[PDB]
């Protein structure tokens, strides 16, 4: 019988009256009824979206975006409640009314060369999905292999230096992974709640692998948190360099994703589609170590960071806390601007702190 | 087989040869058959909201709406028919073009403080509906136990003076039903052929209950005609008070509302979404019982109230007639005009009336 | 999207805690839960059954059915509930298993001939549904309408003594409807909250009629409680001409519908579908007037009563309430027994009561 | 188009090479493909049920059962590979053609006192679940509030020496729920894998809450992992008191609940439904607390206690290791065997070994 | 269930990396998954329409179209990736801005007469397909037999000199069928692959047939390579006589062919629909067969060729390969221009060729 009658849409509305993510701020009664009854193409329903915010209230002071899109069509099905949401992340850029644009051409960045003070080490870091597969929160087992698969096969025809091999977690030692995870060499195991709630580990360790290359300055994570995680590093300074091997390998990879047919999400209002709003965008996060003894006991570091535009995490992790006061510094925002000019704030936000890091003398100037 | 014949819709056309309610002058055999095939996504169908009107042919010289609504949607899917009806009740509002507006600030209205001559007392009244429910005429046993729970668990939730407790019809005495009843403070069982061809007595007295605050100041019915009735007492005159305590209340009550989830129906061409269409808009009743003795004996007393646009029933409810020359002067429309617009209005020609009370001299004015 | 959730069965299970009806005694958790998502062709529904009893608690001491059908697959579809329930009204006839067997041939009865004492008049009653077309309380008005065409033109084909004219509520002044009503020859608008619950007094008084012959001795009400309602009567007590009268009308009735392709609704198990379970089989109700003198001064009245099969209600309805010590003497059950058999049954208790009516002298039997 | 090819339910297969739980032992490529396609009416689906087995390959000598049912349909549409599961788990018992028998009466067990030596207190505990709502694995926020509004309505009429109190965990102080916690009186948020990967901690602690009576030795978990936990508790040896208040209890809740209109899930083949397959049948866990003294220095204790079929754990939970040499001493087995004979069972197990606990003497017999 | 996953579209996408023709340059991952989904309303599907080019990568240097068409529909559904084709192919005509005009009128036409030194034989060709029938490609048995019905009942009519005779292949002797293929009077059966991957030699000879006049100067072929095949032919150089058969014949056929309710597909964007999208526009193919003595000692034949937009291809077939240096010289183009003027251009450059075949002198102009 038609008669019968469902529970109203408010009845299953989240109780967030002690939330602090941005889901929980931007969530109201109306949107949720609007948008209670609509679902993907593959079945993703805004409950779905939701549950990693709702089932994490999120420590007050820390931001967490509180969502996760489970394929490409989310961000368009669901787009009345992702849209605020991404315009707060990415200091007020609009996905309605603005364009991203997409430069990875490692020729225009200048200078590179760093100084061997406080870096130790730079990095940059980006993810990519396959086109037509659901997105880990929503991905099933055949189509996480088949990612595996596609990532693999054209990982295979990579040549020159980026010539490297596959290791498949299920086939990995657990004294290998401790060994790769402590050398900043891998992943391990999502533990934090917002990735579990997410059901982004499910059938762990199935389908999940690391490529890297002979040197191991270029690695590729394949089904952690994204379809595909590529990574450039360098135990050294020449961020100049980590860029270009990046930008070339990240060519390459694309260019036998396309051999076979593959593509990458994208659409022009959110650049590269992924699971974070968060990391819309570019993915981009360059970034390197910072140490403790110039960085640790200077006056009003916070405000130099924030109006260089530069986030400071701790070392180890995003769940692991800064320890001796070494922490790893990238950038904020990822949607909005280029991979270039991500990367050109970044070394002028390290250049200026190494200036800036007065113990000989005084002066900080901050200089927003 | 497709190939058997449903009946006309001229066939189902009521026989409204003698009727005198607004559905029945509006309702004309090309509007039936174009409506005769559509409902709302509840299911509720035009024969359910005429339903009311057919059944009840009408005292000739009073004017009953004759339908009723069952959900938010059928004012806008069958608007064709409740738009002229809409139109002709609310002296001329048209919902097509007009626009409502809803101000309760209670510190504009001034004046206030009556003379203890008539007045006798004040009171003030409104209706609510929570959106995502079916309304009473079409509600089933769970709807009208959600909107119980709903209202009760906000009403929980009030503090200060406006603190209260719940009684459950199904849970209290019959002389206890009675006492209140008399006292003006309980609803009586719906035996007016109005409500009762309508719909809206079924399953009595399953899920009606009465909360209301310990002066008795404060009265809000649950499931009686609607799904809250909230309502603003004083045994005086100082209407001033009572219309802030009515605002401040209902204030209260929607934060808390809102607070769970739930929102009320309201819409900007209607106001709110009521089940008489006579109670669209505001729904506000603000009134006083007045006496025989000036008012009785008035000289064109009719034609003053008509031109100061306030309506005069007989006490003790609208089925009742006047007693002993004691009657309740309230307002006539509901949309159109806002809540502290009525309000002042009822309050100036109240103010009018005593001063045109005249039997100490003449010189009546009506001054329309 | 499919993922919302309805309401659970138990969720609308009404609340009888307080109820006096056998659909109250027989209705349990588990048979509603069943029961609530069929339906039958037209639409009718559970709830639609038993709303007519759980709108009315009951009198306790008094046993109503509180069910009705709307329509013929009905008693099929929902006999899970029906059937404990005409078990209980028809003194254990059992619907599963046993057979119902009709024979209306008045050369069987014998007697006939009453002593003008306390029978005043007599009467028999008995109704018909046309089958095809929704019993009162789920018929539209089309199929109110087509019901009165019906049996119009069959009626306006009998001819001889059974010849009389049809007479619509809609065209009869009230003074004339009271005074057939007072007579004892027509019935009243519905009233008394059963058939209003049932929603059987809509769009009151379009299409309900009574034909009557010309000697006002054979009556029919169309669509006044069921379709139709066929009633003899004779201002005396000779009870033998009033059954042979209502034997040959109803069969030339039969013959003259069966002509046009129309049929009365039956079926083994049941006999005559009507609506109130408690008419179902013959809907026989062969009774009598009784008066005060010798019978109000009875010694064990009820016990004679209950023990030959007859029942007593209150004169000029069963709403109404005995007055004046007269009342109205016939039958109880109408499934199981036959026209014949009932009608016997009731002509021998009305012979033993008037024979064990003493006054005279005294030695009341009883003999059960 | 229809002629885009699906997946092979085998490419969808689990990698269970290294999983030790009875859903990889017992699942096949055959039986997952034969249900890979079927879903109960809410929509659970086999993956559903698997994925908490999947996600935890299992500690080996450790038997986890690895499923988890979303409704009561499941165990009827997914019976295929329940089935083994069951019988697996409960020493045989074959649900397609035994049949199981509920008995709580607490008059049947004798005995009852115990000697203070290592009990120290005596508990007993059983799961219901509310027909026609959804297990904690896939029940909404909506089925979630609807089970608590029906319990605690249901306990709040309960009087006499079980009357208690209600408490909510989201408005519970986190110092009150460790001190609850801590004194074996109160659940914590589940972190253990097993149930957070069955989708048992969604949207914690929304609906989740404590009914414990005034003396707090009878108590009910609403929401923590399924629908009610009942648990009667005493700090002594009294086990048939303790039985007795259960048994009475237990009485009066499901009298109370049937009043409203609700039933707890159970049929004939499996008893009482719970989520856990291992919890089926009774889901009665008589035990007790035991010390190390007499018991950690046993012979060979594991033998007696297998011969006398008692399980033992740690105590502080399963999660917990055992400490300090006390232990958990309850029941193996709940469905097949009936509730007043798995106390019995308990009852001479635990007499056995405090009667074997020889130290003043030897001669430890096992006596299977 | 709905639950399942499809393979991605990606999956299914050709490996090209090694094909040669403008289906393989013009199909894109993009495009694929756009057009993967859609089908014509008879049930063509994207991977049918390009199944030819698949499996055969194609000759380098050698241009094939790779795609053909199952129904008029085709060229609307799929127009995303057969307008890029058409428009390569037709040296640049753009189906979605231009349109086409069809003109048959053989008085335009001037000149005519040729010189018998290598023309040896004159020919013309086109194609019709009628409307509402499934092309080669797609045709079911009884819509071949239907379109053979259709043709040969029209043809039946022709009188005057174009009355000749059908003769069906199945029908024809094996030796019959050889002479009439070796004096080009006939069609052998597909055997490049092109055809048979294409899905062209189904129920070969099932309803394939030639009929053919008298004096054998007028041929039509019945299921062969498209609906009909119309060819005028001439063993001479009188091209204005053997074009004005032509086009008499065609005007002829046409309506005889609408006068029992048939129509050829048509429509303005692309003229005359076919399968092979080469053939699109007009279908004609006047051209001659030429010798080797003048010709194949050329200076610079294939810029001559080319300049003048004439083709040549090898004698006896576009397979067979050119032999004795004898081709044939044909139009290049099919869509844009109109038949008069592709005639003229055919006319004019075989003028010129003729007339700069120069062995008594020298002097080739080419002339572009
Ligand atoms: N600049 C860096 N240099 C070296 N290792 C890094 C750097 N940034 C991150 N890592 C390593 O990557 C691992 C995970 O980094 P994470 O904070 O998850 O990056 P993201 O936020 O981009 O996922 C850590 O264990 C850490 O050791
Ligand atoms: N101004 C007033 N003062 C005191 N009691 C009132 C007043 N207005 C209404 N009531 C009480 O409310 C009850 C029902 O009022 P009713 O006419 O139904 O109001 P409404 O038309 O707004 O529903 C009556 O029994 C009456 O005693
Ligand atoms: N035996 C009878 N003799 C005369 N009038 C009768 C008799 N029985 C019923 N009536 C008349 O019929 C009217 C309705 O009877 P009712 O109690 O409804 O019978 P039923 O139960 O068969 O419908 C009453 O007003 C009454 O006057
Ligand atoms: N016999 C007992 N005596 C006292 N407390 C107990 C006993 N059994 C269990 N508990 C308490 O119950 C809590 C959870 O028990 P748990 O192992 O989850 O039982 P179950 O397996 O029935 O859920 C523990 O924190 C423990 O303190
Ligand atoms: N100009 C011509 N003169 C004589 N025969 C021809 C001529 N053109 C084609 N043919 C004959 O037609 C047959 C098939 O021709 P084909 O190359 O398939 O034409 P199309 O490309 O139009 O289908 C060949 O066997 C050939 O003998
Ligand atoms: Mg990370
Ligand atoms: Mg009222
Ligand atoms: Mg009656
Ligand atoms: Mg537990
Ligand atoms: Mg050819």
């Amino acid at each position: 019988s038609e008669r019968r009658r469902l529970y109203p849409p408010s009845a299953e509305y989240p109780d967030l009256r002690k939330h602090n993510n941005c889901m929980a701020s931007h969530l109201t009664p109306a949107v949720y009824a609007r948008l209670c009854d609509k679902t993907t193409p593959t079945g993703w329903t805004l409950d779905q979206c939701i549950q990693t915010g709702v089932d994490n209230p999120g420590h007050p002071f820390i931001k967490t975006v509180g969502m996760v899109a489970g394929d490409e069509e989310t961000y368009e099905v669901f787009a009345d409640l992702f849209d605020p949401v991404i315009q707060e992340r990415h200091n007020g850029y609009d996905p309605r009314t603005m364009k991203h644009t997409t430069d990875l051409d490692a020729s225009k960045i200048r200078s590179g060369y760093f100084d061997e003070r406080y870096v130790l080490s730079s990095r940059v870091r980006t993810g990519r999905s396959i086109r037509g597969l659901s997105l880990p929160p929503a991905c099933t087992r055949a189509e996480r292999r088949e990612v595996e698969r596609v990532v693999v096969d054209a990982l295979s025809g990579l040549k020159g230096d980026l010539a490297g091999r596959y290791y498949r977690l299920s086939e990995m030692t657990e004294a290998e992974q401790q060994q790769l995870i402590d050398d900043h060499f891998l992943f391990d195991k999502p533990v934090s709640p917002l990735l579990t709630a997410a059901g982004m580990a499910r059938d762990w360790p199935d389908a999940r692998g690391i490529w890297h290359n002979n040197e191991k300055s270029f690695l590729i994570w394949v089904n952690e948190e994204d379809h595909t995680r590529v990574i450039s590093m360098e135990k050294g300074g020449n961020m100049k360099r980590v860029f270009e091997r990046f930008c070339r390998g990240l060519k390459e990879v694309e260019r036998l994703i396309q051999e076979r047919g593959w593509e990458f999400m994208w659409n022009e209002r959110l650049g590269y589609i992924l699971t974070c709003p968060s990391n819309l965008g570019t993915g981009l996060r360059a970034g390197v170590h910072i140490k403790l003894p110039l960085l640790s006991k200077d006056s009003r570091f916070p405000k130099i960071l924030e109006n260089l535009r530069l986030q400071k995490r701790g070392t180890g992790g995003v769940d692991t806390a800064a320890t001796g006061g070494v922490f790893d510094i990238s950038n904020l925002d990822r949607l909005g601007k280029s991979e270039v000019e991500l990367v050109q704030l970044v070394i002028d936000g390290v250049n200026y702190l190494i200036d800036c890091e007065r113990r000989l003398e005084r002066g900080q100037d901050i200089r927003i």
